[PDB]
């Protein structure tokens, strides 16, 4: 019993974890085989990032411009290129920890594990999701920038996310590992804002099975819906639309709790028009949108790596 | 900025997870140095339950009925004792990813970290607070028994609880590495019941000294309050009692915001009284009681 928000032990991507250093900037890095990933931006002074021309500032630079740290062992820089917006260093040595690996990108509403990591070393680890308008709640400092996002899906490390940079709101924006932007940022000292966001639909009904199997059941009622009826109340409250896929993928919770999927939206729908009624469900006066199905499933039937 | 429950990070522990089987009984032992720690409970039987003699039926095992798997390696036990409700059983060779470690009794509102583990793999980490009734509110299922609490300031990983059994309201009962029980629990499958649980004052102090450093004032009030009008308030919502030690340990998160103690205290106080009225505070609905001043200060500098 007991449900938690539960990250993916960290082990396998904390061997990886280097500090790089660029002149007076430093932040964090990913080796895996012979290259450091880390933040285009590291190269940038404060002037420089009002309006960087990241190539011309990187051909001014040679390799022992870059210092690059595994624990207490420094690396040899041999090569430098740029993806998008991540910097690739060619280093001497592949990392002997490299864990079996691929880069992802992710969709809105998938969740992943974020090891915050300040000067090269782990500090913490937590669970994300990335939201509809492509930012995440993160809990960063400065000098968190090559913080990574991950996910386990067997003995696979499946990287999904760089932290970049923080927005005035206090939350988060990153690349996946390829250096693509999720959301409609830049990395440039510019206004830039958080566009409005909204709640994960698919995500609060696999909390609601959570919650159900956990024997947490005042909510349920003896109604259904239809998905039209639902998305209109969707909308008004500034919920997801839930799709036909959202409905199939939450399938076997159906089956297991005996709720089925409309069932579980009309439970939905009587919270977002009536509230909690001072009640709590697994210990939360607010709809959780931060686990997904597959979090659910996982939690609820102990898979390890 | 943000503000969220974060673990630490489990490489170190992930290091030291073994698998420990007995006769058909499998749970996780952790792995330090050349020693095996796991429940005792690994020795008894489907009879045994309620009112296991563990002293007797140890007596009865040799070195041999004792299965240890680290990854895919058996290990060789060459020694067994058992110290209170865990038990320690030497294996021929040392972990070589042993950590710096440490072995340390918490006290209630204390938080840690969980490495919830299955046949000696790790399946997840997650965050915990012991509470005043010695449970903690755990994400565990059957075969998590062996999985391990532990906090890591520093290198040093200082071990703090090592999980039991689940009481018949869902919450979670074990020992520190000494197999010491936390509270007034046994390792037998006799009746036992918490305490009534409360809520970890300070915590909830040290939480909203966190809101104010990451923005948030919206709470605060223009009066004080004595330390004792505080207590005979809280203990009504079900609150913990606030000591003068507990004051003395708000000192820098205090001095860091301008708010002085029992000016948030008066605060707390009328949001037991008014609730929240529709917002939240760092992206919750109720207060939190899982974050201690040592917490606040770490993760928000
Ligand atoms: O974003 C931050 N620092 C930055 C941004 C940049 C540039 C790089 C491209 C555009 C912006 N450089 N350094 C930041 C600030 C405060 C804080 F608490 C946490 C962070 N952080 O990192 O999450
Ligand atoms: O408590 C459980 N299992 C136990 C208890 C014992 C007793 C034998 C005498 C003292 C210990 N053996 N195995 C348990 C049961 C269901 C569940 F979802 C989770 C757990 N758990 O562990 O957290
Ligand atoms: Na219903």
């Amino acid at each position: 019993s007991g449900f938690r928000k539960m990250a993916f032990p960290s082990g396998k991507v904390e061997g990886c974890m280097v500090q790089v250093t660029c002149g007076t900037t430093t932040l964090n890095g990913l080796w895996l085989d012979d290259v450091v990933y880390c933040p285009r931006h590291v190269i940038c002074t404060s002037e420089d990032m009002l309006n960087p021309n990241y190539e011309d500032l990187l051909i001014r630079k040679s390799n022992h411009n870059f210092l690059v740290q595994a624990g207490n062992v420094q690396l040899r820089v041999i090569g430098h290129s740029m993806q998008n917006c991540v910097l690739k260093l060619k280093v001497d040595t592949a990392n002997p920890k490299t864990p079996k690996y691929k880069f992802v990108r992710i969709q809105p509403g998938q969740t992943f594990s974020v090891l915050a990591c300040y000067n090269g070393s782990p500090s913490g680890v937590y669970q994300c999701a990335m939201r509809p308008n492509f930012t995440i709640k993160g809990s960063f400092l400065n000098g968190s920038c090559g913080s990574v996002g991950f996910n386990i899906d067997y003995d696979c490390v499946s990287f999904c996310y760089m932290h970049h940079m923080e927005l005035p709101t206090g939350v988060h924006a990153g690349t996946d590992l390829e250096g693509n932007f999720y959301g409609p940022f830049v990395d440039r000292q510019t206004a830039q804002a958080a566009g409005t966001d909204t709640t994960i639909t698919v995500n609060v009904l696999a909390w609601l099975y959570a919650a159900v199997i956990n024997g947490d059941r005042w909510f349920l009622n003896r109604f259904t819906t239809t998905l039209n009826d639902f998305n209109l109340v969707a909308m008004k409250y500034n919920y997801e639309p839930l799709t036909q896929d959202h409905v199939d993928i939450l399938g076997p919770l159906s089956a297991q709790t005996g709720i089925a999927v409309l069932d579980m939206c009309a439970s939905l729908k009587e919270l977002l028009q009536n509230g909690m009624n001072g009640r709590t469900i697994l210990g939360s006066a607010l709809l959780e949108d931060e686990f997904t199905p597959f979090d659910v499933v996982r939690q609820c039937s102990g898979v390890t790596f």
